[PDB]
């Protein structure tokens, strides 16, 4: 896991204002989720073939569709696969109106074929600790929701919670994690998005999109689901089901 | 309906900033909604003597704990009924995502007891028509959230949807309605709490409160499930149970 197949190219662009364009294929976690419609409207990361973690307040149900492999949202001919959700587990400590806790696991009906394209990122372990300032990326096609259909990436660095309640007050809980406000937005993930940190070589998942700057302002950080305090969940769910 | 025995007082302060305590007991069927441990999180509004209207995003649950009858949260002495939720009805078209149609209707398990501070307010009727620029009144806990703690009233106009957007783009719904940003901030409504119009010498349900300006700008309207477009549901709802 974590080591893509395409190595993802990031330039200092992605550093400033809304990064940039991604390598085709080179962050082979990243789907789109689209509803009935073929409407995308969230992201989530690939754990392993038959399961993707989103966020919750992206209330998935079954009736939306997992989409692998792409990059342009706009092209009608890369190689992508679309995968029936069979079952949707929503972390029952989501608080809703906190939106603290904002995870969910999707179970894929038939398997996702991995491939260069296509493959897992590596989840932390409960008890790692990437520390504030770290780089990291979040990428997605968030800038769609307005304009590229490209999957944008950005580095930004992480903010430890006391850092981060400087910007958003009793509103950042225990299970959360910021990043940003470094002179970039963090607007390019898609909610329910990655958020990772390259560790021992591989790109680990850290966050999952949580909410934003309503301005998509440089100087205010994104808020993510803090994934170290929320892998046991990912993990006892999948080791029941 | 919506005749408070005891009739608010709004006085021009309430127009401005964050509006002014509201005469006690005047807002009759505001309640407090508080989890399993007494903590006061939402708002909702008794539309009659076993029902409370409240909004989705709320994420309330039968744990919780409906609080009628109340002015101020910090006195320990005033006659207030706590009132186990029996079951909990969120609308089934509830997104969480865009957090359109944000309805949930509450059913007691025990009759609150009507009485001079504890009664229904009207609901509208689907085809009611309350203009852009009739003043409303928002009424709540709201600035507990950081501080006064007895209950707040500010007297807001309403906007229409065309005109809301020019503040919130495409997140403002068809099942929305905002209004304030004429020099008085909204943050007085508590979540899932009431926005009123007086129709017909009877104050109207025409808003529960979804979400607000991230800062309290007295400049940004907020924004309310349009209880006009969720009136049908909420009578179903009644209906069928």
């Amino acid at each position: 896991c974590g080591v893509p197949a395409i190595q993802p190219v990031l330039s200092g662009l992605s550093r400033i204002v809304n990064g940039e364009e991604a390598v085709p294929g080179s962050w082979p976690w990243q789907v789109s989720l689209q509803d009935k419609t073929g409407f995308h409207f969230c992201g989530g990361s690939l754990i392993n073939e038959n399961w993707v973690v989103t966020a919750a307040h992206c209330g998935v149900t079954t009736s939306d569709v997992v989409v692998a492999g792409e990059f342009d949202q706009g092209s009608s001919s890369e190689k992508i696969q679309k995968l029936k959700i069979a079952k949707v587990f929503k972390n029952s400590k989501y608080n809703s109106l906190t939106i603290n806790n904002d995870i969910t696991l999707l179970k894929l009906s038939t398997a996702a074929s991995f491939s260069q394209t296509v493959s897992a990122v590596c989840l932390p372990s409960a008890s790692d600790d990437f520390a504030a300032g770290t780089t990291c990326v979040t990428t997605g096609w968030g800038l769609t929701r307005y304009t590229p259909d490209r999957l944008q990436q950005a580095s930004l660095p992480l903010l430890s919670n006391t850092n981060c309640k400087k910007y958003w007050g009793t509103k950042i809980k225990d299970a959360m994690i910021c990043a940003g406000a470094s002179g970039v937005s963090s607007c390019m993930g898609d909610s329910g998005g990655p958020l990772v940190c390259k560790k021992n070589g591989a790109w680990t998942l850290v966050g999952i999109v949580s909410w934003g700057s309503s301005t998509c302002s440089t100087s205010t950080p994104g808020v993510y689901a803090r994934v170290t305090a929320l892998v046991n969940w990912v993990q006892q769910t999948l080791a029941a089901n």
